[PDB]
C-alpha cells in the first residue's frame, strides 16, 4: 500500500520537525526576506567584532570551534531524530552506535545546505549571516574547510527539495546496511528498502514533473561521503598544525574509524 | 511509452554483446561449472607456467594496465552506440569517456570476480585471490578492495541486459568536471534511469527497490575510484610504453 508508505513519511516529517529547530523553510524564509527575521551579516573582521553584540583565542580558531561545538549539537537532534526511526532503535545496540557513527557527518552536510546559498551561511540559529567570502578568507588551513559544503550545497539546493522530502532523505542515510563493521546486515537493509520506498512515493507526489528526482537524489549520495572525507584530511592538518587546539569528545569518537 | 525504454534496453543491450567479448554469463558459466577449466594461477609457479599456456608483482601490474587499455576502446565502441552520445559536444564525449572508463571497468571486473578469485585473459585464466593479496606492497592492497566491492556488487545478481543499461548510465553523468554542455547529457541520462529501471521491474520483479541499491553502489564505485589514484601515484614512487600506458 503506498498508504502504509504515506504514513511513514507522514511520522517522520513530524519528527523531523520535532527534532531540529532550524528547518529549511525557516532558513529560506530569513534567506528570502519574508522585516522580523532579518540577519546581521558577518563579511569581515569589523563585522564579526560587531555581531558578538546581539548574535550568540584568535579568529580562524574562535570560529572554526564555533563549528564544532554546533556539529556537537547537530549530533544530539540526528540522533533523536534516528531513534524515532522506525526500527532503528530495536537494532542490536552496537549497530545502532555505528550507523550513527558513520550517517551524522553526511547529514549535517544535508542539513547545512538548507542554511546556505552561493553566497552564505546561516548562523545562530539564523539571527547571523556569515559571508562565504569571509570563510574562504580565513587564515590556512580554514581558509577552505567550507568552500566544498558550500559547493555541495549549491548543486544539492538545485533540486529543490523541502523538509518533508529531507526527513526521509536523512532516514534512509542513517539506515545503510554498507557501513564498516555492522553486526546484522540484514535488519538493516529491510528498514531501508521500506525507507527508499516511502522516498520514491514521496518524491513522485510531491515532485510530479521533476523527472527521476529519486535517482539525482540518491547519486548525491556520493558527493556527501566525498566531503566528508575532505574534511577528515583537512582536520588531520589542524591537529598536527594547531597543538594548542581542542577537539570536543564527541567528535573525536565519531572520527577514530 | 514503456515501448521506447524496451527498445533502449534492448539496443544496449545488443550493443554491449557486440563490444564486450566476454560477458557475465559467459564468465559466470566458467566460474561455477560448463568446456574447458582455465589454467589456474595461484603460485608464482602456477604464473610462470601460465604464461606459456596463455619483478613479479610488477608484472602483474602491467599487465592489468595492459588489458585496462584494451578494454578503454571496447568502452569507447559501446558508448558510441548510446543514443545521443556521438551528437554532443566532442569534448563532452572525450570527458565522460575520460572520467566514466574506471567507474565502468570495475563495474565490468565484478562480473570476472567471485570471492576467490578473478578470471584472466578472456576466461582462460584464473588468478586466485590470495596469490594476489600475497604480493608485496603495495601491490598487495591493491585488488583487495575491488573484490569486496565486487562481492557485495554480485548480490544483486545482475545479468549482462541489467549492466549494459547500468554501464550507459555511469557514462553519461553530468557532473564531470569541465563539461560545456551539462543539459544533453542530464537529458540523455534521464532517459537511460527511466530504461533501468523498468528493466529491473520487469527483469527482478522480486527483488525489492533494486533500482535504489544498484544506484547506491555509485558511491562505493568512486571510493574505489579515488582510492586506485591514490595507489598508483605512490606506485609512481617505486619507453614509447609509459606513453602508450599514461
Ligand atoms: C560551521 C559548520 C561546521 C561544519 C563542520 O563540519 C565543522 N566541523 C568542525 C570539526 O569537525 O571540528 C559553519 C557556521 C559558522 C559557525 C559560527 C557560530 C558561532 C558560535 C560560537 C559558539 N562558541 N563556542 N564555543
Amino acid at each position: 500500500e503506498s498508504a502504509d508508505l504515506r504514513a511513514l513519511a507522514k511520522h517522520l516529517y513530524d519528527s523531523y520537525i520535532k527534532s531540529f529547530p532550524l528547518t529549511k523553510a525557516k532558513a529560506r524564509a530569513i534567506l528570502t526576506g519574508k522585516t522580523d527575521k532579518s540577519p546581521f551579516v558577518i563579511y569581515d573582521m569589523n563585522s564579526l567584532m560587531m555581531g558578538e553584540d546581539k548574535i550568540k583565542k584568535e579568529v580562524a580558531i574562535r570560529i572554526f570551534q564555533g563549528c564544532q561545538f554546533r556539529s556537537v549539537e547537530a549530533v544530539q537532534e540526528i540522533t533523536e531524530y534516528a531513534k524515532s526511526i522506525p526500527g532503528f532503535v530495536n537494532l542490536d545496540l552496537n549497530d545502532q552506535v555505528t550507523l550513527l557513527k558513520y550517517g551524522v557527518h553526511e547529514i549535517i552536510y544535508t542539513m547545512l545546505a538548507s542554511l546556505m546559498n552561493k553566497d552564505g551561511v546561516l548562523i545562530s540559529e539564523g539571527q547571523g549571516f556569515m559571508t562565504r567570502e569571509f570563510l574562504k578568507s580565513l587564515r590556512k588551513p580554514f581558509g577552505d574547510f567550507m568552500e566544498p559544503k558550500f559547493e555541495f550545497a549549491v548543486k544539492f539546493n538545485a533540486l529543490e527539495l523541502d523538509d518533508s522530502d529531507l526527513a526521509i532523505f536523512i532516514a534512509v542515510i542513517i539506515l545503510s546496511g554498507d557501513r564498516p563493521g555492522l553486526l546484522n546486515v540484514k535488519p538493516i537493509e529491510d528498514i531501508q528498502d521500506n525507507l527508499l520506498q516511502a522516498l520514491e512515493l514521496q518524491l513522485k507526489l510531491n515532485h510530479p514533473e521533476s523527472s527521476q528526482l529519486f535517482a539525482k537524489l540518491l547519486q548525491k549520495m556520493t558527493d556527501l561521503r566525498q566531503i566528508v572525507t575532505e574534511h577528515v584530511q583537512l582536520l588531520q592538518v589542524i591537529k598536527k598544525t594547531e597543538t594548542d587546539m581542542s577537539l570536543h569528545p564527541l567528535l573525536q569518537e565519531i572520527y577514530k574509524d
